């Protein structure tokens, strides 16, 4: 077999070009560019990689970006006050708070202080619950980017038997609610599942989000399945590989996302899309 | 022959536990929990609703407060009442009866209720918190079903659980309760291909379609736990579930009768939710 590639690098470029074109049209009409704000408490190389990636995502489409770097000693009360200020700032469309926050700060209270209309990551419980109850607003980026992939490849979802491997808050759980919204029969597997293969073997649409290199072998995959690999696993040797053994799954799948170049770029593209949506639909209509 | 999941008896146990906790609060000099019910307009449906909640409160020694507003009530006046009740420290739960007059935005009113007073559990914040494995107040019917399984000492971790129906009121939140309980969780619905295959593999089957005899009994896996949420009134006055009982009960290890199964757990769980709001969120010791 020769599965077709789900070329997320190319689809993400299309999404960024569409956003950039809408930003240019707003500018031409005398309207402000969307703005993204990133908040960090303390610093380290990883968090500065986080900031820089959000910065360059903004510059590729013409958003304004702002970064707050607060000292490690910042108190919960000071941080909630900053969130309040950003919630009230009409030039800010999206707020991101980088996690790990220092020991002693209630992470959940800070994140839930963000107004759901500026929660462009889509993780505020209000936004997750809206998605669950079929009235989505801002949606978690990785599942929404996967739905975009399926739509852009003209994959009919109604009636597919879809299996999600992994029940994380960031991917697996909201993925199940996106797939239900798209009319798939949905199964979520996780660490307590008896026999992963029996569920995987019947999946027309397989979403793998376990964070383990080469965990899913080609032999488990249903012939003709659509295989979406969310893993981005860094190996000793600098290479990045998926949660699925690509060479063996590609023998059986009809479509497959490579890693790198599949789901990865779509997650960032969906953050950007969400920020434009917040600006256009919720703030400056 | 299947053992019966006697929801009438379990519901009475839960109500009695709530009542005895209220007794202990009174003995300690603490206030009874309070429920407020808001109706706009009056028809037999709304009056049955209020009577039912007042009854449930009286049974367990709660305070209940009923507001009956005329159909002339504006949206602004209703939201101001919700604001007043959100701020009232003697009120632990707020219920707003639907339908509301055509000129009122139902969603804006229901989402104005503070989530820690949303004892029905359907505020998106509460649904999202359950999705994110950090439940607060939870939808009553799915939470009552989890209670039934606990009281019969049914181990849910690892079960292959199949929900039939993806409604907002039952199927979707049921799936997130089941994931929280460690089940491998499949949600089927009107677009599911070959339902029988899913049913034949289910260790735990929750049926919530509202169609009499939709699932034939011989589809049930030998040894399954069968939870029937249907309450279907037939021509001849009989009340029947979504699963054909006689045939299912020859195969299941456990089965809920209809009536007297899931039905009584819904109101019992509302009362339990109201006590939880009081004891945990409003007047903790």
């Amino acid at each position: 077999g020769a599965a077709k590639i789900i070329d997320g690098k190319t689809i993400a470029q299309q999404v960024r070009s569409e956003v950039a074109q809408k930003v240019q049209a707003r500018i031409a009409a005398g309207l402000r560019a969307p703005g993204l704000a990133v908040v960090l408490v303390g610093s380290n190389p990883a968090s500065q990689i986080y900031v820089a990636s959000k910065r360059k995502a903004c510059e590729e489409v013409g958003f304004v970006s702002r970064s707050y770097d607060l000292p490690e000693t910042t108190s919960e009360a000071e941080l909630l006050e900053l969130i309040d200020t950003l919630n009230a700032d009409n030039t800010i469309d999206g707020i991101l708070v980088h996690l790990p926050l220092p020991a002693g700060i209630d992470n959940v209270k800070v994140l839930e202080r963000i107004h759901p209309d500026k929660d462009v990551d889509g993780f505020h419980p209000y936004n997750v619950g809206r998605l669950c109850q079929r009235a989505p607003r801002l949606r978690p980026c990785t599942p929404r980017g996967i739905v975009t992939l399926l739509e852009r490849y003209n994959i009919d979802t109604f009636g597919l038997n879809a299996v999600v491997i992994g029940a994380s808050n960031i991917v697996g759980r909201p993925m199940s609610m996106e797939l239900l919204l798209a009319g798939c029969t949905t199964t979520v597997t996780h660490r307590f599942t008896k026999n992963l293969r029996h569920h995987v073997e019947n999946a027309d649409l397989l979403i793998v989000a376990v964070g383990k290199p080469g965990f899913i072998p080609g032999d488990w995959i249903k012939e003709g399945a659509i295989v979406i690999d969310v893993g981005i696993n860094r190996l000793e040797n600098g290479k990045v590989v998926g949660d699925v053994v690509f060479e063996d799954a590609a023998k059986r799948a009809s479509y497959i996302t490579p890693v790198p170049g599949g789901v990865g770029p779509m997650t960032v593209a969906t953050l950007i899309e969400n920020t434009l949506q917040a600006c256009v639909e919720y703030h400056d209509p």
